[PDB]
Formats: C-alpha cells, sequence, structure tokens
C-alpha cells in the first residue's frame, strides 16, 4: 500500500495469481483491471436449462502422476468441488457410423491401438530431437514418416480417433501443431494422466474466487470482494512505457500511473487492436505474438425432453465419424454430471468452431439434429429444447480459448512471448513454460512472471535474458 505500484491487466486465473504473489512479496499496492464484470476469466459457468455448466474450463487435467498438479488439491480438498475421472477406456464401443449405428467395436479397437502407437513412436522420436528444435516436426509429419504415406489418418474411424486424441486436445489439426511441444504432454507427464470434470453448480471459478479472496477484503457478511484494489468494468485500451514508469489508459478514458505494469489477456487479446503500445512494442515481441496459435475450443450444450442416447457403463464419450473430418463427432453424455438433466455436449474446434460462432443457433442446432437423427435411425428423436453456443473466439476480451505451440515456433522464441519490454510484464497460459494452454499453467505462470518483476522491483534485476 507504500512502494512500487503494480496495475495487473485482467482478473482471470493468471492475473489474480500473480497479485497474490506479488501480494505476498510485499507488493500490496496492486490495481487489478478487470475487463468484464467478474473475476475468472476462462473459468467462466452458466446457467442452462436448469443447471450450472461451465462455458471455459471444465477439467483438472493431469492428475494421479508423479508430482502434484497444484489446481487438484484446491479442487479435491479445499473446496472439495464436485468431480468425476474422466473414462476414455471404452471408445472402441462407441464410435457411431456416419449412416446408422455403431461400427464393430473389435474392429475400432485395431485402429485405436495402431493410432496409439504411431504416437508412442512419435514419442520416442520427439526425445531424440535437439533442444534448439532444429529439427522439430508438425505431428502429421511424424504420422505420414511412421505410417509409410503422403498424408495422416484419412478415412472417417481413423480421422475421428485422431481429432479424438488430438483436436479434442489442443483445439487445432495435428498438422499444425508441433511435435516436440506435444508429444508428449508435460501436463500429462508431470501431473498424471488422469482428467477430472468438475460439476459444482460453485463453478470451477470458485478456483479463482478462492484465491482472490487470499489477499483481497471481501465482505463479512456477504463474502463478494469489496477490495478498492480490484476494478470491474475497466477495458485496458493502452499502455504507455517508458524508462521513468507507465501510464495505462482504459476505455473509459481513466489514466493510471505505476511503476510496472503486468498484462495477463489471452495471446488472441494481444494479437488484437484492443490493447494499444506506446511506443509499438519491438519487432521480436511482435512476431512471437503474432506467430503463436490462440485455437478456438466450442462446448456446444444441448436439452432434450427426453433422452434417446446409451447411458451406462463407458457411455458418456462417443464419437461420430463423419466423413468431413472434425464434424459434430466428439459427444459427451452427462449421466453421472446431471442427471437426469438431458442434456449433451458436442466439442468443436478450430475452423468448425468459427464458423459455428459466426451462424445462428436455429441454424447449427438443424446440422446437430440431423447428425443425431443419423446416429440413432433407431430411436425416435426430439429436437432440442434449448441450445448453448460459447462465442469465445468473438468476443473481443479473449478471442479463443487457450494457445497452442504450432510448428516453427522454437523455444527460444516461445520465450520472446514471456519475455517483458521495459515496465511492461506479460503472465498468461500462453506464457507457461511448460503448461501453456491449461488453467494449472495459467495459474503457474501467474507465480512465475510475479517473481521476474518481484526481482527486479525489490532486487534490482531487471535485464531478462530469453533464451
Ligand atoms: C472453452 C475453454 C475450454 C478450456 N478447457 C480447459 C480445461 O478443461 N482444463 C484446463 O486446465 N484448461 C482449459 N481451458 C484453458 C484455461 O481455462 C486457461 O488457460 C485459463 O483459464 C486462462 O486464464 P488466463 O489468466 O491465462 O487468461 P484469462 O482467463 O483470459 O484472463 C485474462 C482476463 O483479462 C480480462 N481482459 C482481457 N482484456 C482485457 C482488457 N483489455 N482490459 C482489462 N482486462 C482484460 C479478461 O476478461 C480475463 O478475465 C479452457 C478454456 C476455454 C475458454
Ligand atoms: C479426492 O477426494 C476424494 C473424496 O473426498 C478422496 O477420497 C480421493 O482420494 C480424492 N481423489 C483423488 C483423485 O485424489
Amino acid at each position: 500500500t507504500v512502494g512500487p505500484r503494480v496495475i495487473v491487466v485482467g482478473a482471470g486465473m493468471s492475473g489474480i495469481s500473480a497479485a497474490k504473489r506479488l501480494s505476498e512479496a510485499g507488493i500490496t499496492d496492486l490495481l487489478i483491471l478487470e475487463a468484464t464484470d467478474h473475476i475468472g476469466g476462462r473459468m467462466h459457468k452458466t446457467n442452462f436449462a436448469g443447471i450450472n455448466v461451465e462455458l471455459g474450463a471444465n477439467w483438472v487435467e493431469g492428475v494421479n502422476g508423479g508430482k502434484m498438479n497444484p489446481i487438484w488439491p484446491i479442487v479435491n480438498s479445499t473446496l472439495k468441488l464436485r468431480n468425476f475421472r474422466s473414462d476414455f477406456d471404452y471408445l472402441a464401443q462407441n464410435v457411431y457410423k456416419e449412416d446408422g449405428g455403431v461400427y464393430d467395436e473389435d474392429y475400432v479397437q485395431k485402429r485405436i491401438e495402431l493410432a496409439d502407437s504411431v504416437e508412442e513412436m512419435g514419442e520416442k522420436l520427439s526425445a531424440t530431437l535437439h533442444a534448439s528444435g532444429r529439427d522439430d516436426m508438425s505431428i502429421l509429419a511424424m504420422q505420414r514418416l511412421n505410417e509409410h504415406q503422403p498424408n495422416g489418418p484419412a478415412t472417417p474411424v481413423d480421422m475421428v480417433v485422431d481429432y479424438y486424441k488430438f483436436d479434442y486436445e489442443f483445439a487445432e489439426p495435428p498438422r499444425v501443431t508441433s511435435l516436440q511441444n506435444t508429444v508428449p504432454l508435460a501436463t500429462f507427464s508431470d501431473f498424471g494422466d488422469d482428467v477430472y470434470f468438475v460439476a459444482d453448480q460453485r463453478g470451477y471459478e470458485a478456483v479463482v474466487y478462492y484465491l482472490a479472496g487470499q489477499y483481497l477484503k471481501t465482505d463479512d457478511k456477504s463474502g463478494k470482494i469489496v477490495d478498492p484494489r480490484l476494478q470491474l468494468n475497466k477495458v485496458v485500451r493502452e499502455i504507455k512505457y517508458s524508462p521513468g514508469g507507465v501510464t495505462v489508459k482504459t476505455e473509459d478514458n481513466s489514466v493510471y500511473s505505476a511503476d510496472y505494469v503486468m498484462v495477463s489477456a489471452s495471446l488472441g487479446v494481444l494479437q488484437s487492436d484492443l490493447i494499444q503500445f506506446k511506443p509499438k512494442l519491438p519487432t521480436w515481441k511482435v512476431r512471437a505474438i503474432y506467430q503463436f496459435d490462440m485455437a478456438v475450443y466450442t462446448m456446444i450444450f444441448l436439452k432434450f425432453p427426453r433422452k434417446f442416447w446409451p447411458e451406462g457403463k463407458g457411455r458418456e464419450f462417443f464419437l461420430y465419424a463423419s466423413s468431413r473430418r472434425g464434424y459434430y463427432g466428439v459427444w459427451q453424455e452427462f449421466e453421472k454430471q446431471y442427471p437426469d438433466a438431458n442434456v449433451l455436449l458436442v466439442t468443436v474446434t478450430d475452423e468448425e468452431s468459427r464458423r459455428i460462432e459466426q451462424q445462428s443457433d436455429e441454424q447449427t442446432k438443424a446440422e446437430i439434429m440431423q447428425v443425431l437423427r443419423k446416429m440413432f435411425p433407431g430411436k425416435d428423436v426430439p429436437d432440442a429444447t434449448d441450445i448453448l453456443v460459447p462465442r469465445w473466439w468473438s468476443d473481443r476480451f479473449y478471442k479463443g480459448t487457450f494457445s497452442n505451440w504450432p510448428v516453427g515456433v522454437n523455444r527460444y522464441e516461445y520465450d520472446q512471448l514471456r519475455a517483458p519490454v521495459g515496465r511492461v510484464y506479460f503472465t498468461g497460459e500462453h506464457t507457461s513454460e511448460h503448461y501453456n494452454g491449461y488453467v494449472h499453467g495459467a495459474y503457474l505462470s501467474g507465480i512465475d512472471s510475479a517473481e521476474i518483476l518481484i526481482n527486479c522491483a525489490q532486487k534490482k534485476m531487471c535485464k531478462y535474458h530469453v533464451q
């Protein structure tokens, strides 16, 4: 409250996580400017039907492994948020033919096993690659290498399996994704292979609220944060930085002065025009910004008069093996999570997301009915009473859902993304050293970025040397 002053742009998970570590170090003169009317960012729940569902992150990915994922204790022990281990063991039983009903289990299981071992091969190769990524490649090239082919999985089952294995995780096709940096994934190698599905009407966002309440003044009766240092509905539009200090202009024309600015807005937002930098950021930094990927991952939710889809063991995850790659193939049913709610989840990513976001909710529900009517020619399938189409790409405060490591981005130029310019510091999942794309990554980037700065402010070490 006296000493250097840091303005933190954004009250998402990395924004909150940074400001906490800052407060703890003694840097308590904090101003958090949050663009929307709530903290938590891409951890955001919403009312669908009569339930609360997640628009953003829904999983704690990487549990049960060699090292404790820091998100996990908070979820499972502290807040005891309702959640379920995901079981993908049965997918072979649950892949639907484009016209009429399920494939032969034994058949699918083979293609699965075959996919798995190509990826096991690519794991081995990845570990041999030079650390400069002089000799990195796309996941797809590794697939071609192994499958001895001009192309990757190119037939309806093979693709939806490919999609499940990759797109469903990184929101972009294997052919744009760097092998060296996704195969294998530090989230899973480090924290475990398991993923847990948070279904707790408090919201996964509860994790961020909780960390916020560690250091921000909250009302004793109500619980709401009331700390003057948190400023909602504050859209940062300009950042002026000289060696003297920094100016932050918001959209209602407020100008704040600080010693240092911590910027936690998504790589998507950074890629847009929303925040103008004066001076323009160095060419190196701009190049790093535009070369990395901000993927879109859309969780279409559906309400039904009755159920028509199998429930029971292995019935949560099913795929639709469309002849058109990435066309309503990934489906989730919620017998455990919201029983008996009668809702389905289809996921889409990337090119389909951008199409679907731009098109009428109506039109979309059309396309989905058609697919569902194809998948269960047997049953008598009612129209969905309600659809939900999260439009994160469209939203100017997000412009996507999480980062993806593309081919051609190496370790050096990844680091340039996170490297500070002057008194301008960056945090956010996209700056995470080993966990870009993830809640825990965003959380841990909070701490790291905070520490880079604490080192400058207190210990007077301010030249950050990129590697
Ligand atoms: C659809 C979806 C699916 C996902 N699934 C998973 C999952 O299951 N598990 C997992 O771990 N990860 C998943 N994630 C990724 C994970 O949610 C993110 O890595 C993390 O939550 C992002 O936090 P952040 O602090 O890096 O960024 P953000 O949460 O985006 O924080 C930035 C904040 O700044 C605000 N803002 C932006 N611009 C400005 C401005 N100009 N002025 C002031 N404030 C600004 C934003 O509103 C936002 O609150 C998912 C995310 C999405 C959206
Ligand atoms: C989480 O909590 C449950 C019930 O509270 C406990 O029994 C279990 O050990 C925990 N699960 C994991 C994966 O750690």
